[PDB]
């Protein structure tokens, strides 16, 4: 009766296959088994502690996440440490865990694309490619704004109670803008690939003060909203899902987790 | 009779070591000679265009800086690179530029001593050893108060427009500090050390989000004032050598750069 | 309840975690030592029939032999038979401990037993691993044949079958005195057999091409195989047997009874 | 007199030196081909009997399975006795060609005659070398229990002993109906065993370790050492002579009968 | 209307591609820009300090030569060092570099090519293989003569006052040569190509004493002309450079440099 | 009755350690065995075809070289390669092979102080440290003459119809030379210890045209004598054996190897 954990994954990996990930990368089924019935299939950005908590409280057998919880290899199982507490944690609640980190930012329809969608970012073409016809992060053009616009329309759509602005003078923020680069996560080593691409702007998180300074040298501004826009792919991917359920007839239960693993509170 | 800029350095070098700099870590002259007799240094956190031009206006004949320009090999010397035509236009206009990258946070009374005091963290030692009772942070005691007191410290004492603050529960806020660790600059590969030595909060900047998840489930709380509060080296290090110049009658003039190579601007 | 913890301490005061070779699995590697604990199981190796006996027997911590992390793990699958290993023994919280080479080197360890067991007298190591100590033995024996001392070999550890590694019939009958033993995967250290005297080095998995190496340099050995080796079980539990004794103790001792020998002659 | 580069070329028209496996020795290492010869030895291994034996019958050219030169040489001090060897084939103008992972391979080789041995039929390789070749056997046998098929290996290649892996009582008793094998130290290529099907592999050199992951993959397997391939040495014998017979050559060929296995049990 | 050095450089790279050079070599501009206009061109062997004062003394804006000035990373841009001081005095003066290195060995009507029409080398290819249908060195038949013979006409045809022959045996001299190998510069790792090929002399520079003996237990002759022959490069480069000046009506003047930085005077 | 000749070589190596040999270093047998009786003992340069045919001829028994027959180790022992028909006919005859190379170059009394001597080169200390209190080269003090005049004496005492001299002008040659570096064969990377070490002229072999101007921008003048100044050692080795023949009774023949392996002829 009960629906396999590896059907569910059968129709992801349909949409965003294991191989669209960049070379090295995490990817598929890192903990348990896809082998057996699943009720609960919860979709996260990361699990840390409270994850797994949340996971065991409401009865998760498969959870789909972006960021590995093993990003490289395992020296020992020491209970003291405390990632291997949550590993400890997964296996003895049989929760199952698997992996969809580069893929997604790749994809036709994935997560960058959310991305452009979102802020109306059009023509769209990939960034780096990584494969036949296919890469990482976007570039496209949008209905011309000035910098300053551009930045608070990035904060809003994104909900952020902080936005890092990259430019040196306030005139850069009346600078029009109609070409716009993005790529959600660490994408500050495809700047370069932007701007050959014809970027007035990158918009991408985690970038170093020192890249920050060679972007603008470059002549390319731009906007770090932090690595907490990638939560749209919890709502994303249970959306998605769920009309995956409801269009195949589905007994399971889909759930976005709620837990915030953001580290990170401004001000 | 024009002050040697050698004799400058040495003055520099007496409290200053370059062999207190990390192993690996740029140090000392990086272009130019310091054999010639010159009128005015410059301090700079950073050597940015902006750096250049300023230098250039005001007469500048050598530049002590704090982040090296020549922070890897130079493949090629291409006017078509922006760091080569900063490299360029030091080159034109006879500026020599000095590195005091790590020894200046390793040294006694060096940068990490002077956030000690600005912050009145007392009774202090290094995070991570690097040579003969010596190491790069400190670790001390403060007068206690709540995590979210220190954060709106470290906020004005800094004149930031915003911090991150690093917790994941509303009632971190209210925790009781009383002791501190602080490392100027890229310090999160210290964090275990200050976890050993006792640290209940861990100031560093430049704090990757799986860093402080990892910070976080150590029980460490933490705060991000970014790169920029590292321009007390410009301010400390200007007034250090214009002191010595006036006691010690040296013909030279030292000038603070005032040009912001920040990159960042918040919301 | 006393503390896992209570015991380790005990066994690292008679085998340091340090006199381990270099680079070489030591301690604890799954669970914890700061919890109480009732029962402690001996094992050489950790294979499916030792985690149902550790189960079965309610076992809190296993002292073992061979690490049963003896490189990274890449990923924690179910389907990877290792890593359902490590599954079992962290849902029933089973703890693993350590001791390789440091029960080898130390006196009266791995190696020492087996000259007690063979009349080797006199001994020092073959290798330095450290400050006056090492991995593997050599010491003299009463002279006798190569096929006397084959014979008490297969005797005194009770084995199905022996390998002899020599080319000629009348290497059965030279004269033995001088006898060189490493417990283990020790062909390696044949050489240092050799420098030091040896007629005969006693070790176990000696590959085709390094016993003719060893016989090329004049140096004749035995292969006992890997499970004499097992002497550590029962050996190490009547250690700490002798502990609880002395100390008090309420914990149960269990030397394991699941055989983990793959190789079954003929 | 017939240039041994003319019995080379049709040995290496049977089993090419491409057919070896990557970065593996082949063909000649010592001595020349271009000299009319009047001798051919086939060996195993190279030993200091074989190279006596060499001597004494007037070899010119030994066909060997293991490289005499498995690695560089550093020095040619006459103290290091794989030097010794290397000296004496010199000063006797013996050459020395290389067959080692080619003759595993080819159709007919050593893995096929160990497959028609014991009746394991409709075969193929374990892991891929080439274009529809590759090292190692797997084929289906007539249905017999696993105690029968360690019964029969022991008594078709005449062992002293035979290592069964296994580690319970009623696997003697498992129906075998599908068999991989290969030849000396194939222990690597068991997942490709277990992958296509096999129930039992037979090779040679299995380690302790490895031995119980084959066991915790279900996999039962059967160690009857590396002498197993001495076939080599009659079978390449009875293929020159063949030719010798059907083109007219005026050599004698000559099976090594120095034995340079160095195990003997019990 | 002054013309853009990126001009002359297509003309040269139409004949001599940068893509012919082997894997590792430098190759095309390593010092300043050639998107301004110039109105010199000098070609060099080297550019050492007498080559820097030449072009200064002349006007050059554009050094075309043949042995890279950065042939590896520089470290630093230390006035000190005499390598960089070369840099230091090209930047200032702005003089662009350009470097043409294998690909002139390797193209056809190149600098191998020059040799063999010099000394009478016909029905030539190439000795190493460094793409379709192309590569470094030449092999091909002379009119026959003996060692001797060739190796005074090496020494003339070449202006040199001195060349080392390689052999053992007197009657070496008297061998009769007709097949011959040459490749200018450091050609020695090529030899076996030449016997391969049915060279009974190898001409090349560089050789070393070991490598030499290698040769003759070989039973290959050779003849080290040293590394100046390859000044042929300046007088043919230059004139093809003035040849198309002149036919295209160019508004550059192009200069064979004329200082020697040849560090070797025979007894 | 008859001597070992490994007591031949327990006298070789008190005069000169193999332990003072450079790291990574040929040293000591490498061919054959010492554990025998011999007659004769034969001191060469290097070893090929013609060192051996005369080996053969005249019955030696073991060689003693300076540079070595294995200089890497052996991938097979083909009889078609040249370099394995040396080993092979050594091995047939059972001759020994004995190296010594780097550590007669460094020992007290050795090969570069022989080059002193023959010189007039005084008050000399080594070039490189290899060891405590022991290196690699020499430089020292001569009675001042010029440039040419130190030319004149190296050719003549050296025996050369070939000396090269590293200078780029024609005053160079009446530059007062007081100060004198000397290394045997391949001592060019040891240039930078002649100048530091004050050397107005550095002397050693096969001396990169590239390096011979780097030298001279150093202001460094040079010669370069080729590789077969080191014959020395041959009647130097020859006559010391001897000398120790005779003062301690010795019963052996001693001779110096008379068969050139020379490969280089000027002009």
């Amino acid at each position: 009766n009960a629906m396999l954990a590896s059907e569910v994954i059968q129709a992801y990996e349909a949409f965003c296959p294991q191989e669209f990930s960049m070379e090295g990368d995490s990817r598929g089924l890192q903990i348990g088994t896809l082998d057996k019935g699943i009720q609960r299939v919860m979709v996260a950005l990361d699990i840390r502690e409270e994850t797994v908590a949340e996971a065991i409280e409401k009865g998760v057998d498969l959870i789909i996440v972006k960021h590995a919880p093993i990003f490289r290899p395992i020296k020992d199982l020491l209970a003291s440490r405390p990632q291997n507490q949550i590993y400890i944690d997964l296996i003895k609640h049989d929760i199952a865990v698997y992996v969809s980190h580069t893929n997604i930012d790749i994809v036709e329809n994935g997560l960058n694309d959310w991305f452009c969608q979102m802020l109306g970012i059009e023509e769209t073409t990939y960034l780096q490619e990584t494969g036949p016809e296919r890469g990482i992060g976007r570039i496209g053009n949008i209905q011309p704004q000035t910098f300053w616009e551009l930045a608070q329309q990035v904060k809003q759509v994104f909900d952020l109670d902080s936005l890092r602005m990259v430019h040196y003078q306030e005139d850069d923020l009346q600078k029009p803008i109609s070409r716009v680069a993005i790529c959600g996560g660490s994408g500050q080593s495809f700047y370069k690939d932007a701007l050959a691409k014809g970027a007035d702007v990158y918009i991408t998180g985690d970038i170093y003060y020192h890249t920050a300074q060679d972007m603008l040298s470059d002549g390319l501004l731009a906007l770090d909203p932090g690595h907490y826009i990638e939560v749209i792919f919890v709502e994303k991917i249970a959306a998605l899902l769920s009309q995956w359920k409801e269009d195949k007839g589905w007994s399971i239960d889909i759930l976005p987790s709620q837990a915030s693993t953001n580290p990170f509170h401004h001000i």
